């Protein structure tokens, strides 16, 4: 069984026979901004020429109804448009209107009310269109969860003992020296289970609790944090000792969600580890130094961990042995 | 007695007798971006052609004022504009300066004061318009509440034992790739009521346990989860047996809010479970399958249920038969 | 004592001395789209008028330093720009290209570097201008404290007994048909006390439950929601009987948040209510009916409240005496 | 040891040995708005320089390959555009296209295919860099972390007593008119700690309770509020007597988070207290009056501080001596 999250936050999941696709388009604008640039630029660039022809057609066939087509070269008579010379000439025309360039070679003039009120339905839309893809543009310029980018998290997970209690730890870190504003870190659980019923469900998700009752789950997150889940009886790894562990079959996907301080956006990073990239009996390496006025920390530690005495009984084992021994 | 919300999310009511219609304009914007799309593209035509009028007029309220219509074809004097041959010229003039598209048949000269000072006031209020328009029109665009119609809920809802407790499932699912950020499910019992002391509530809301009190309401939704409530003590399902639920009329509201993983907005999706669409005794169907490194949704299966043994009783007569089994 | 907090939400504070105003340049965009449009409106025409006149002297200037002005009419020698023939065709020119309208009878030719870096620096600072105003516009045009004016609060709140507890109830509404999105309701307190040390603390914020501790504060308002404060032991109002009442001098503000469903941007609607709009021993009159298939909100009994028999006792002497009952 | 954050919130932080450098790149948009004016008002001249040079080369590059540039002066050929007459009048052309100012004396005609979509490709991605640069100064320009500007925090916190009970307060202020939506309010306790297991952990972080537990630390902010801290049994600073407390190293990071009442966004604003501003056994001075019909908030005030009768003791060793004198 291979993992439900990537090292990276990538999920391992495909969605197959949507038979509602109706559904895509019924809100155009996501799937849009969803798609991969090259596909942006692509739409960009036919919406645009497709609207120049769709158009540059209407000021062909006004032209050529009102009788400019005929007589190119007359003194009295006046086109709704100065020099059209053929196919190709209203194509310059209508882009001279909707991208408002307007060389002023072509010109309108007031010979056809049918002119006028098509000029003035093509900026209107002309603005419709070049607003549309701007808006996109800019949505797909600034989206948040190129911030995740720069939001890591500790490579290995450990358990070792702190101030009496074995704790699941992860460590998390911004490389940014802006905020994460609104910072917070959520974990759930991932793994399959039976029912006593029989119902066997598949990657089943339960929560794990890192802070969330005493709200210390939400970050302060400027040097990297060590992120600490204390094996409770609540803890789905309350009857986990050291040597069963390695035959456990689990994940834990890890989650931290803030708004990008300067675009007040959310974003989501995630990362996950499965049962082989938990050390039982490890610790973090110090991240932090006092150099002249300023804390350094030095990220060659961030990911680094080293080995300390640990007990490898299961916290609840470990709780019934000191439960005794208060009790003797 | 009909429901209160639809399955596709729409809710059944109507506000009638609102008296303070002046509240509408109060907040124009709301009221416009709100507005059916072809209330939109009316409104910006009608906006734009009465700017351009409006002006247009001004433009030859001016050059009446001037003296520039008088004399026509004249070397030593110049007009506000070159080119303004009648009532019309002026509106060409008048769009050529607003759209700023400003072909430069029509061209402003030095005479009149009372010209600079109005393609100033023109400019700087014809920004303000498309401005207004433009924005007006991204937002509408990119509204979050389109992500809803790619966020599903599962048609019917279901009760079933799951490891010694009843619970009222329903299932989620979410058919973009992308992730619906900071994502939540709350759902509310709507049952009318009457208190002892003769209040009848016609619709009355109580919110049901979901997972907010251990924040497993918090989802982390990749492919569709099956959302639980447990019929505790608490749960107003507590004294409804298999019996009973064919003739309880209630309706639970279902909830779903994130944000748009790409605009950082955010958006609720809803749908309902009239007494009618939950099944007692029943299960959902597996959606999930491993295929070659990675996870398979068939959303062929993602309504589906399945029957299950299950017992009869409330879940209040099954703790108390419990209760006693375990007291032998 | 004056409110707080007036029945529309206003809050009746005046921000003295305030001896650090250079904050409010820190940040200008908020001072600026927190004005009155009138101020808006004025700084937008300025901020126009003195870009405009700023190049307009520099393009002067220049034209002074090359040795333009000298000759205005000879055929070998081509100014930077065509057609400048005193102190104010440089101003239509400086026009002509910050707004891009550029009529092309002032146009740029090759002989000044000193002329191309300059219309570069216009055009690039003529975008920052203009995008700061349009932006500062939008914002300002899409604000979401105008949602506020559609959501709406009773004119009461009410005393009364539910289901054998004593409660302080208030109604809200929400008279669009579009919805507020995680939408939530919290009530503080405000009171002046003093402290057993002698601590005078003016007007002291407290809380008070709404559903905070069930989630049933996170409201699902389509129809009119009656809000219910039960006054229990950690209730403010636990030992206020009806005579009491009118001798207290207290307010209670009522803050409903939630995000715009169109902009996902969050608003915050306010209403408070005094000692003397708090009715002993009343009920909200029922603003809901079923007709034809949607559900009709009567907004002319929103506010309405109607007399029922209620004990005139505080609830802590209530709940005292019915201790007394069951324990006889 | 110095302080974590400094009285006005920036933290004395420094990011080294950050080898993934990558990543700033992969979101870009993020780098460029967070770096100074200076940087972007550079990088902006740059981008559109470029632009214009890539495209004014390509502009001569065809002008040269057509065979436009032989002759200059001949009746039946007409050039891609009309007057370029050398290495300088593509650069103005370019520059008449993208910016769209057009000045109609450099004109497209129709003798190159080669030339209609450059014009086109030009324009698309004309609108592709003008879009990312003002949306990239509208964001720069709007952020909300300057909101936090007019946000203030008082410049010491005191312990006291409060309704028999020891408190830990500061008190906190918000200098504009305008509200800070779904404001609130929370604090950490930095100091250094070891493990009995020996892990000295540098600068740990633990929440300090100001309302959590009962929704008091979601802030009504219009006059300033004194946030307490009630050191009960739970609180860091229940062993911490007056004599023990300026032997303490610690720092209390106090964070208040909220949204810009006009655009949407997120702000947090920061201040600290170290263990030398922390003042034992004062109180805050009142900052409230009322005059003619509004509450008046002299300013003057707001970080004053005087000295009142208080226990030396720890919160710890009060309750000791009460609960032994209630049992006597
Ligand atoms: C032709 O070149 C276009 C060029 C690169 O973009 P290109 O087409 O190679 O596609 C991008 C690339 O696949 C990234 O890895 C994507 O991020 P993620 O891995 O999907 O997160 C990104 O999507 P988004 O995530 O940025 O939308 C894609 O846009 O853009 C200038
Ligand atoms: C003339 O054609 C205009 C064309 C379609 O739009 P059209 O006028 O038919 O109206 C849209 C239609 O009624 C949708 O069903 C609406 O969604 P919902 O059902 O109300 O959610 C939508 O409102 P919003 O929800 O998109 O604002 C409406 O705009 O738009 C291009
Ligand atoms: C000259 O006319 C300008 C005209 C009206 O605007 P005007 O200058 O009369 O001022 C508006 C008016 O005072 C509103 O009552 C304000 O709302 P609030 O009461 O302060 O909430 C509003 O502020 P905001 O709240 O809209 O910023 C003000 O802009 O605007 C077109
Ligand atoms: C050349 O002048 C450019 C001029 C001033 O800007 P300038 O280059 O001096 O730099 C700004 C200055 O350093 C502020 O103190 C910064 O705020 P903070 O202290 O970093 O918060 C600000 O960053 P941000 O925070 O505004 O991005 C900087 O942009 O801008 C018009
Ligand atoms: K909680
Ligand atoms: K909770
Ligand atoms: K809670
Ligand atoms: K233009
Ligand atoms: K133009
Ligand atoms: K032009
Ligand atoms: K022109
Ligand atoms: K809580
Ligand atoms: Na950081
Ligand atoms: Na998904
Ligand atoms: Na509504
Ligand atoms: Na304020």
């Amino acid at each position: 069984i291979q993992r439900y999250v990537r090292k990276d936050g990538k999920c391992n999941v495909h969605h197959g026979n949507v038979r509602e696709t109706y559904r895509y388009l019924t809100d155009i604008f996501t799937t849009l901004v969803d798609l991969k640039w090259r596909f942006n630029l692509l739409i960009f660039v036919m919406v645009y020429t497709v609207t120049w022809l769709f158009f540059g057609m209407i000021w062909w066939l006004i032209a050529y109804i009102r009788g400019d087509m005929d007589h190119i070269e007359d003194p009295s008579w006046t086109p709704c448009v100065t020099n059209l010379n053929g196919f190709v000439s209203a194509f310059l025309f209508s882009i001279e209107t909707e991208t408002t360039i307007g060389y002023g070679y072509r010109v309108i003039t007031d010979k056809c009310p049918e002119g006028i009120i098509l000029l003035l339905i093509q900026s209107v839309l002309g603005s419709i269109v070049n607003a549309f893809m701007v808006g996109c543009m800019f949505v797909k310029i600034s989206q948040p969860k190129k911030r995740a980018e720069t939001l890591v998290f500790s490579t290995h997970a450990v358990i070792s003992m702190r101030d009496g209690k074995l704790c699941l730890m992860f460590r998390v870190g911004d490389l940014r020296n802006s905020h994460i504003v609104e910072a917070s870190i959520r974990a759930k659980l991932i793994k399959s289970k039976q029912t006593s019923e029989g119902e066997f469900i598949p990657l089943n998700q339960t929560d794990i609790n890192v802070g969330y009752y005493t709200g210390d789950d939400r970050l302060f997150l400027v040097s990297p944090l060590i992120i600490s889940h204390e094996i409770n009886q609540q803890s789905p790894f309350w009857e986990i000792s050291k040597a069963q562990l390695p035959k456990e079959e689990l994940e834990i996907v890890v989650i931290l969600e803030g708004m990008v301080e300067a675009t007040g956006m959310t974003c989501q990073a995630r990362s996950s580890y499965i049962t082989s990239e938990i050390l039982w009996g490890y610790r973090f390496t110090p991240v932090l130094t006092l150099e002249d006025g300023f804390y350094e920390v030095d990220y060659n530690s961030f990911h680094e961990t080293y080995e300390t005495s640990t007990p490898s009984l299961s916290a609840k084992e470990l709780a019934e042995l000191a439960n005794r021994a208060e009790s003797n």
